[PDB]
């Protein structure tokens, strides 16, 4: 970096009213000066003051999806629920189905020093979330082969955060892919954002380092295009994609139900639900908002909207569409994406972020929150989709939503809700295959059975639980 580009750069920042990034410069190494430079070059710090402002200096018809968009397995009509199995599976088998695992959390509420997927909940086999949803990538092309007598693959993009993505791969690489194909599997990383001060200003990690988080999980979309991997899903000839969240150890990963269902109705999106648990879980909401689908995240919605009742059922709630984070797209829809990444809304959370005290140095951890995350949300491309062009599926929460979000004690959504939810699942599964368990629950591995299926060698046999069926 010559005197004239750290210059010209300065000026930028000085100009927009953030020249305070430079404020150490006077007392870095050579090469902590590059790293200053190289990272405040990737960034335009008038969007920068843009976004900060629309953010601190800020400036609807709501009710259910309409039935013509919506469904349920709960009460479809078997005859669909079998053609979509079929369909789903026919896809798979025919190589046109990819899979995106969204793994770009820290997991701050479950305060663990590895990404979450990594997380063992205490099985009998002591399986990582990761490794049980790889198992259901290669249970579900194995029972794509038994109708096509060819092989099936469904590549795993998993995305990361510059935070994870490092651990990920070597976690990946020391289970040797959990049995898939390497060249199966690409992990890529999404975008980040700088973290901004409550008066608009950006936080320094270090005199030498800009503060930057991740850009949400609606930060997938551009991360498809600058990773290469919409360009691998166009080589591999990909047409229809499941895109979930890691923390869910009941996810039903490239469930052939739900691609069938959304390929049949040609829809570009659809997404699953299961019913809000109370009116304070902590999930978006799935609804119709100015005409088009939407989602109202937890975080964002009034106690009134949240509270509302269904007139007929003075106790069910008005809104009880809870988001799963299992998305459907067309490939044609990711085709699109340089049109309307841009649109997407940056969502706002204060934060606690540790930084350089400005002016003096002093590298601290704040006692209230001193600034802000912006996010963008993977559902926030619902309202640009059609009615017509997007589907919604109820889905039952004991067999498809088990979430980890807190830590071993909380009581929820924790990972002993999670291993009970999976045993009490695979219990399940073998007392309608016909067996019998003792007595809690069982542990299926998924290589056994994907969805309660090929348990038949089990009928009559006494099982003492708790149990692991595996090889
Ligand atoms: C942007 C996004 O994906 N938000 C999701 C996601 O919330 P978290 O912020 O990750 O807790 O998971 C919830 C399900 O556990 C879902 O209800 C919500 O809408
Ligand atoms: O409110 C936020 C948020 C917005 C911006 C950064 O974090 N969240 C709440 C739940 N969804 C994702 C994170
Ligand atoms: C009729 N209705 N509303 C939310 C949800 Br779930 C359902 N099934
Ligand atoms: C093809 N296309 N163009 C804009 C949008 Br939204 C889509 N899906
Ligand atoms: C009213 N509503 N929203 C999503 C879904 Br399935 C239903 N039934
Ligand atoms: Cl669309």
């Amino acid at each position: 970096p010559s005197a004239e580009e750290f210059q010209q750069l300065r000026k930028k920042y000085t100009d927009a009213g953030q020249g305070h990034v430079f404020a150490f410069v006077d007392e870095l190494q050579t090469g902590e000066r590059s790293q200053l430079f190289h990272q405040l070059s990737s960034f335009d710090p008038v969007r920068i003051n843009e976004l900060a402002d629309k953010a601190l200096n800020p400036p609807a018809s709501l009710e259910p999806l309409p039935d013509i968009a919506t469904a349920s397995i709960l009460d479809s009509d078997p005859k669909d629920l079998e053609q979509w199995y079929e369909e789903g599976l026919k896809l798979v088998a025919g190589n046109k189905v990819a899979v995106v695992l969204m793994a770009g959390g820290q997991g701050t509420r479950l305060g663990s020093s590895a990404p979450k997927g990594c997380f063992d909940i205490g099985l009998p086999s002591h399986k990582s979330l990761f490794q049980i949803q790889a198992e259901r990538i290669a249970k579900l092309q194995l029972l794509a082969q038994r109708i096509s007598g060819k092989e099936a693959v469904i590549p795993w993009y998993v995305m990361t955060s510059g935070p994870t993505r490092k651990p990920t791969e070597e976690f990946f690489e020391q289970h040797k892919y959990f049995g898939l194909n390497k060249s199966d599997v690409i992990i890529f990383e999404q975008g980040v954002l700088p973290c901004i001060s409550n008066e608009g200003k950006i936080l320094m990690e270090s005199k030498f380092k800009v503060a930057v988080a991740p850009d949400g999980n609606g930060g997938i979309y551009q991360a498809l295009l600058t990773s290469g991997v919409r360009e691998d899903m166009r080589k591999r000839g990909i047409e229809h994609i499941h895109t979930y969240c890691v923390d869910n150890c009941l996810v039903k990963v490239a469930d052939p139900v739900f691609i069938g269902f959304a390929a049949s109705k040609q829809v570009d999106i659809a997404t699953k639900v299961v019913r809000k648990r109370n009116a304070t879980e902590s999930v978006g909401l799935i609804l119709q908002k100015n005409g088009k689908p939407d989602v109202v995240e937890y975080s964002e919605i009034d106690k009134e909207t949240a509270e509302a009742k269904d007139p007929k059922q003075p106790d069910v709630l008005k809104f009880r569409a809870a988001n799963i984070v299992n998305h459907y797209y067309s490939f044609k829809f990711f085709e699109s994406i340089e049109l309307w990444a841009h649109k997407l809304p940056h969502h706002v959370a204060r934060k606690k972020i540790p930084c350089i005290k400005e002016g003096t140095g002093e590298f601290f951890k704040p006692e209230k929150p001193n600034g802000i995350k912006l996010e963008q949300f993977v559902f926030d491309v619902f309202p640009m989709t059609p009615l017509e062009k997007f589907a919604c599926i109820e889905v039952r929460r004991e067999d498809e939503f088990s979430p980890l979000k807190n830590a071993r004690g909380t009581g929820e959504d924790d990972p002993d809700t999670s291993k009970r939810d999976i045993m009490s699942q695979g219990q399940r599964w073998i007392e309608k295959a016909g067996g019998i368990v003792i007595t809690v629950g069982v542990e299926v591995s998924p290589l056994i059975s994907y969805g309660g299926e090929g348990l038949e060698f089990l009928k009559g046999r006494e099982i003492k639980a708790p149990a692991f069926i595996e090889k």
